[PDB]
């Protein structure tokens, strides 16, 4: 393949597209003999060289990377998601589909045909791996053998056209809490919000309107609620008429939160929108109820952090601003106004990939781990942000605990393990990728979740380079058809 | 796995492990069109960390690697050479078999089982791929979706324990020519040599004996004879008793070059003794007749080149004295003492993995190809001799070519590609696998056979980096049952 020799497609980004099976990776330290199940992850990772000549990294075709971890060893499969598009331009020979987001770029062969690279999240849930890509409907992937099923449209009672690449589940429940934005075509101001049961089926799909369509990446969820940011990374049919990149942040719209009734009856005049100025924020940690107070912990920044999707006014760039730091927005139900209840900083530490110990999803919690950017470590290599440390938050006592993985690596999405099914929270291990930019090659780093700044207690070295990752999960080996 | 941290296994030498398929590896360059088929290769690759906590190269597992070049693209795929040693360690999640060659070494559960890593070479021949190593029976494997077949030993008429690592095919009727060394067990004198059909039948089998056990790695075949140089490269029970490498430099015992009738009825009075000083050879570029002379072209080095297979008396290992150049040596099988006709250097350039066009095997050759260390180039990597250039020597008119690496590679065998199967010698490509250390990953490099030093046409990445690697062919699609 003759791909550019842009920034996009060289270096740490060179495509990779290595599908191999590897058992019993070296390893140093102790891999818990506790562990016993897989960490999924994805990296966007191009089939093909793009149409255009170039392109972006958030439009890579999903590859799908597992450690199966048991035994005290660690195993590698990777193989693709084998999206529609993946599968349309590995028979054509060549990229059929064009830009990001951009239906105006595709060959005339595939219009109509759903563009998703099904790179953004691998999730298990319902005995499958979830392979996400928040333009359509996810694709869906048997976690054992890493096949390819398709498209889940939940047997025609899903008729929204797209699905998220941020889905929660409810411990409460067990259900799959998703949305779908644009979910009447693209740039729509169409909302669906699904709830899916533990056996995948679906619940209930309920449709409403936001304020201005944008990029809705990510949302939160209570018992009762949908919470959902708006903030102005916007998009336009006229964008991709001009040759724009789908997304820009526009500095000069506001910013909301809406809570939105969990609920198959819901209605546009149930919805309560809070107002607040204009901020960035893309991920949730997690969010809560108190009272009547719905809380939601995001990294916020001051202005855009996508320099890929750049300021609709022509600004330059500006990375200060794009410092993001875990903040708590707060909305009362019972409040009089749009007015948030309050906007409070966390912690001064800059990071961003948000998780928790996901048992306490829309509970009142207690930990956060993060990937951290400390611009005061020394740095010899880079592969724009510096991801360069672990890091973990305790709101109960406001403790800060941090992890650098040195001058020359940097650090993907951290994922939470649990001990057992009732561990305390945050009793388990973390897990995650590290970048050895200087080796070329990555790790898979574990660590003792509430224990961080020791190191990690294993390293398992990979013989070979991932690329940038978005988000990953574990699953015990039983929700996954692994060995017991 | 809990590998040593030791130099056999760290750095350039990390096990690797990787099973793998990619089809259309980002390149540059242009991939002739006229090429289809597929490069095999093999490196040494331990399956499991050594019983006795370290080992050497030589006696990593083998891992064969496949460049199909088809269509202007190349693809790769990797997999095990599944010997019984590979699955008999695999069912025990450990090693079993000790170091090399020893079975003194071994678990008692796998005594008496072939050791053969099939780590030396991996040949094309009668439909099959032959994953080689020269203490046991060939491991075979299917070309196409390369799974193992196992060993071959034709249907019980090979009677010798053992098969050579450096098949030659006679051009004149198709024939795979080959021997057995310790060919009635571990250190005997008794060799095998076979000629199998082009059919895979196995032809004739004669048996001989040699001055002295040794390292019988490489020979030549000319129309008459097998040419088998006898080097002191020596083991013995008792070294392995004492618990040394099987193998060991002898400075004291002479040199033999054997011409042994290629007969069925081949008796031992049949055969000719030539005999010279002292010296070091393991690799024969080729052999062929004149009147009633044999040549044999080897790279000779004053002494020993196997730093793991010490001098017996002691003596460090001398880097100077282990240089290796391209020899001509010569025997008149009408002369009347044992003296060589002429021992004649042909370059001096220092250099080692000697390959021809192979349709010239044991005829009057025009052109040869070496891995070449050119000790005055620069260097700033090394991954203990530095294999920096291609070399091509034009034995008519004694013009000699090179192509440099750069400070940071280095090289691994080269493999003549034909352009057509009359086309004239030489006529076609060299495929060679380039270490790109600084980069910790792989290229394969294609060139013009006869015009290298305007370097490679094209250059193959690999998205990871392969080991040491011994011996590798190629093939035509048609002779591998791969698309035409
Ligand atoms: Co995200
Ligand atoms: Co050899």
């Amino acid at each position: 393949a003759h791909f550019p020799d842009t920034p996009a497609f060289t270096g740490f980004n060179a495509p990779s597209r290595i599908e191999c099976d590897i058992p019993n990776l070296v390893h140093e330290g102790t891999i818990p003999p506790e562990l016993n199940g897989a960490f999924f992850r994805v990296q966007p990772d191009p089939q093909f060289p793009p149409r255009l000549g170039d392109d972006i990294s958030f439009n890579g075709d999903g590859m799908i990377t597992r450690f199966h971890i048991h035994d005290g060893q660690c195993d590698i499969k990777q193989r693709w998601a084998k999206t529609n598009k993946w599968k349309l331009e590995n028979a054509a020979g060549k990229a059929l589909f064009g830009s990001y987001r951009n239906p105006l770029t595709d060959d005339e062969s595939v219009k109509g045909e759903y563009r998703s690279t099904a790179n953004t999240n691998a999730f298990v849930f319902a005995g499958k791996l979830w392979a996400m890509k928040e333009d359509s409907p996810s694709l869906t992937m048997d976690p054992a053998t890493m096949e390819t099923f398709g498209f889940e449209k939940f047997g025609g009672k899903m008729t929204g056209q797209t699905f998220t690449a941020h889905p929660k589940v409810d411990p409460l429940t067990g259900n799959m809490v998703a949305i779908g934005y644009a979910a009447s075509g693209l740039c729509t101001d169409d909302v669906c919000l699904y709830e899916i049961s533990p056996d995948g089926e679906l619940i209930y799909e309920a449709w409403f309107k936001v304020p201005y369509y944008c990029m809705m990446h990510d949302f939160g969820v209570t018992k009762d609620y949908l919470v959902l940011h708006i903030v102005p990374s916007i998009g336009s049919w006229d964008r991709l008429e001009k040759g724009l990149p789908h997304f820009g942040f526009d500095t000069t719209l506001p910013v909301y939160l809406g809570i939105i009734p969990r609920r198959a009856d819901l209605k546009q005049e149930d919805i309560r929108w809070f107002k607040r100025e204009n901020c960035f924020a893309s991920h949730v940690m997690n969010a809560f109820q108190e009272g009547t107070k719905v809380h939601v912990d995001v990294p916020e920044a001051e202005n855009n952090m996508f320099p890929f999707f750049p300021d609709v006014h022509g600004a330059p760039f500006n990375p200060q601003q794009a410092m993001s730091r875990l903040t708590r927005w707060t909305v009362d139900m019972a409040s009089n106004s749009d007015e948030f209840d309050s906007v409070t900083r966390l912690t001064e530490t800059a990071g961003e990939f948000p998780r928790i110990d996901d048992r306490m999803t829309g509970l009142p919690y207690r930990y956060g781990w993060m990937l951290e950017m400390d611009m005061k470590r020394p740095v010899e290599l880079k592969g724009g942000f510096l991801m360069n440390c672990l890091f973990l938050k305790d709101h109960q006592t406001g403790a800060e605990q941090h992890w650098w993985c040195g001058p020359t690596s940097s650090l993907q999405e951290p994922a939470f393990i649990p001990r057992s099914k009732d561990a305390p929270e945050g009793d388990g291990w973390i897990v995650q990728v590290c970048n050895r930019l200087a080796d070329h090659k990555s790790d898979l780093l574990i660590f003792e979740a509430l224990d961080i700044e020791k190191g990690p207690v294993a390293t398992v070295h990979l013989p070979f380079a991932l690329r940038f990752g978005l988000h990953g999960n574990w699953a015990n080996a039983e929700e996954i058809g692994l060995a017991a």
